[PDB]
Order: structure tokens, then sequence, then C-alpha cells
């Protein structure tokens, strides 16, 4: 279920997090703009720049614990909060957010690995739900 699948991801969180990323840019290329370090690069030359595995680190490590301290896949009203309100995410809209997790519930679905994959769809959804009630537009 949803606690393994952290588990899963946690275990080898370097590869799920940069090939689930990977997923999200590819899937939708338009985001990559907001990065900008990782334009032009192709998937393999990404997987040789220390800055795109530590951002990538951060990021799922990051989403692992608000997953975690979930309660039926409902996030905590602050770790939305925390995402909202970091200055990275300033001009982010809720429609970035719910990008990620098609392409993350796309990547599980595909993947020869068992997901809990309508799980991670309706977390995101909550999550969603959570950084809008926090005041993303
Ligand atoms: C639950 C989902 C997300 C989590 C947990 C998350 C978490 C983080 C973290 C921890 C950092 C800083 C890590 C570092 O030092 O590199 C970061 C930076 C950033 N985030 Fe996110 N993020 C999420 C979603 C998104 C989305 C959907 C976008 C845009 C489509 C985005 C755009 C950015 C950008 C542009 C940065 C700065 C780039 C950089 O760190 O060099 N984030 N995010
Ligand atoms: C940040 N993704």
């Amino acid at each position: 279920g949803f606690k393994q699948d952290i588990a899963t991801i946690r275990g080898d969180l370097r590869t799920y997090a940069q090939d689930i990323f990977l997923a999200f840019l590819n899937k939708y290329p338009d985001e990559r703009r907001y990065f900008k370090n990782y334009v032009g690069k192709s998937d393999q030359e990404l997987k040789s720049m220390a800055k795109f595995g530590d951002h990538t680190e951060k990021v799922f490590n990051l989403m692992m614990e608000v997953a975690d301290r979930a309660t039926d896949c409902v996030p905590l009203a602050s770790d939305a909060n925390t995402l909202v309100q970091m200055k990275q995410h300033s001009s982010l809209t809720t429609g970035n957010f719910e990008k990620l997790f098609v392409a993350l519930v796309e990547y599980m679905r595909a993947s020869g690995q068992s997901f809990d994959s309508q799980s991670w769809d309706r977390f995101g959804k909550n999550l969603v739900s959570a950084l809008s009630s926090a005041g993303m537009k």
C-alpha cells in the first residue's frame, strides 16, 4: 500500500527521484522552463549532473516526509504551507503540482515494481486542495 510505497521510494531514493522527476519534465516540457539549469540536457546528462541529483534527492525526501506524515493520504496543512511559502515555489500554481502527480502516477502504473498508484493519485488531489487552501493560486 501507500506506506510500503514510501519505503520502496526511500530505499532507492536517488533512482526513483531522478526517474520520476524526468518523467514529469518529459511529459510536460514547459515545466522544464522553471529549472533553468536542466534546460537542454538529456536524461543521461542530468543523471551525472551533481546539482540535479541533489535537487531531486531533496525534493523526494521532502515529498516522502509529507507522505509519511499524512493520514489516509491527507497531508498536513502545515506541510502544504511549507510548500507554498518556499521562495523557490513563489511563481507556481496548483496545476504545476497536479502535473507532477499525474506524471508520478503514470510512472508507477508503467513500472514493473508494485505501487498503490490509486493512493498516490488521491494523495496528489488532497495535496492540491491543501496547497489551494494555504494560498496557492
Ligand atoms: C510535493 C511536491 C514538491 C516538493 C516536495 C518540492 C520540494 C522542493 C525542495 C525541497 C526544493 C529545494 C531543494 C534544493 O535545494 O534543490 C525545491 C526547489 C524548487 N522547486 Fe520544488 N517541490 C515540489 C514541487 C515543485 C513543482 C511542481 C515545481 C514546478 C513545476 C517546483 C519548482 C521548484 C523550483 C523551480 C525549485 C528551485 C530549483 C533549485 O532548487 O535549484 N517544485 N522544491
Ligand atoms: C522541486 N521540484
